[PDB]
């Protein structure tokens, strides 16, 4: 069918990121069929909760022509916070929406920043609220600062696409504010790319099982999280302990036994001349030279309240939690930030962790800090170190 293309809103409070929510499945409702949805159905966000953590987010769908949007919008800053550092979403791109009655923001500042550490790809700007302000110098001089703002966090600031236009007067049926919308939806479907497909990025299996069997093989279980893996094929074991090298002579499915392992599908993978000791927990398969074993990370973590069931007690410095990496925990110790010594439950920073084994990882890569086995924070990888 269409391509499906993972969207949301961000920006800071009161700019309109739910008006503009609205007027897109509005808009798009009324020139190329769907179902509009309005401010009140979209700001009433209900509460989500995955990786152990609450957020209230708006999920909406639309179409444009050629492609079908999932389109996230969260009442507050904390809530983007929380989803941007998870992947409860998992935008192939933003819509930032700029008021122009107040230029960028604080958070305007946040959602960028934010946005470059957990590696959404692409960023367009509505700016929003142009029924407001009559002066072009004015909005010029707007979408200066946004270019720079955009620039200073690594986004191509220079060529994103800005649209000056009303989500209210869109919202509100005002054809001409309305054509803007369209405008950007044009740009959703043009600047953004379609999406890599998991089938199409190299092959990875996090083993969540290892069983010994009949003649003399161990067979590794998991899910196929990307890419094929055929039969004949070789295969990293990543992680843990020093790589090791082994080829594929089975993929099976319950009672079926299959020549290949596609991505989303859970299997059994027989591994030729590896012992069932030679596999720990932790471990990956991947195609050979394709992802490399790390112990050290910048990441931007999320530490639960006490209220989500986090930590009743803040944390410093020598803080030795565990980080749960797809299957299991790895205990790590922390690096605190310049200025910060003490981490309130509900804080959100920058930490950089070594952990005491190496896992296979790249940027983007989620984890959950756990403590005693609960999850006490979320985290991303923002950048492989070591
Ligand atoms: N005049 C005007 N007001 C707008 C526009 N877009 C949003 N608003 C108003 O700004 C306020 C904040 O909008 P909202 O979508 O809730 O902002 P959010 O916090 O970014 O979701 C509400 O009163 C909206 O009606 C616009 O284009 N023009
Ligand atoms: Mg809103």
């Amino acid at each position: 069918t269409k391509p499906h293309v993972n969207v949301g809103t961000i920006g800071h409070v009161d700019h309109g990121k739910t008006t503009l929510t609205a007027a897109i499945t509005t808009v798009l409702a009324k020139t190329y069929g769907g179902a509009a949805r309005a401010f009140d159905q979209i700001d009433n966000a209900p509460e989500e909760k995955a990786r152990g953590i609450t957020i209230n987010t708006s999920h909406v769908e639309y179409d444009t022509p050629t492609r079908h949007y999932a389109h996230v919008d969260c009442p507050g800053h904390a809530d983007y916070v929380k989803n941007m550092i998870t992947g409860a979403a998992q935008m192939d791109g933003a819509i930032l929406v700029v008021a122009a009655t107040d230029g960028p923001m604080p958070q305007t500042r946040e959602h960028i920043l934010l946005g470059r550490q957990v590696g959404v790809p692409y960023i367009i700007v509505f700016l929003n609220k142009c029924d407001m302000v009559d002066d072009e110098e004015l909005l010029e001089l707007v979408e200066m600062e946004v270019r720079e703002l955009l620039s200073q966090y690594d986004f191509p600031g220079d060529d994103t696409p800005i649209v000056r236009g009303s989500a209210l007067k869109a919202l509100e049926g005002d054809a001409e504010w309305e054509a803007k919308i369209l405008e950007l939806a044009g740009f959703l479907d043009s600047y953004i790319p379609e999406p890599e497909r998991a089938i199409d990025k190299p092959f990875l299996l996090p083993i969540e099982d290892v069983f010994s069997i009949s003649g003399r093989g161990t067979v590794v279980t998991g899910r196929v999280e990307r890419g094929i893996i055929k039969v004949g094929e070789e295969v990293e074991i990543v992680g843990i302990k020093e790589t090791q090298k082994s080829t594929c002579t089975g993929v099976e499915m319950f009672r079926k036994l299959l020549d290949e392992g596609r991505a989303g599908e859970n299997v059994g993978v027989l591994l030729r001349g590896i012992k069932r000791e030679e596999i720990e927990r932790g471990q990956v398969l991947a195609k050979p030279g394709t992802i490399k074993p790390h112990t050290k990370f910048e990441s931007e973590v999320y530490i639960l309240s006490k209220d989500e069931g986090g930590r009743h007690t803040p944390f410093f410095k020598g803080y030795r939690p565990q980080f749960y990496f797809r299957t299991t925990d790895v205990t790590g110790t922390i690096e605190l930030p310049e200025g910060v010594e003490m981490v309130m439950p509900g804080d959100n920073i920058k930490m950089v962790v070594t952990l005491i084994h190496p896992i296979a990882m790249d940027d983007g890569l989620r984890f959950a800090i756990r403590e005693g086995g609960r999850t006490v924070g979320a985290g991303v990888v923002a950048k492989v170190l070591s």
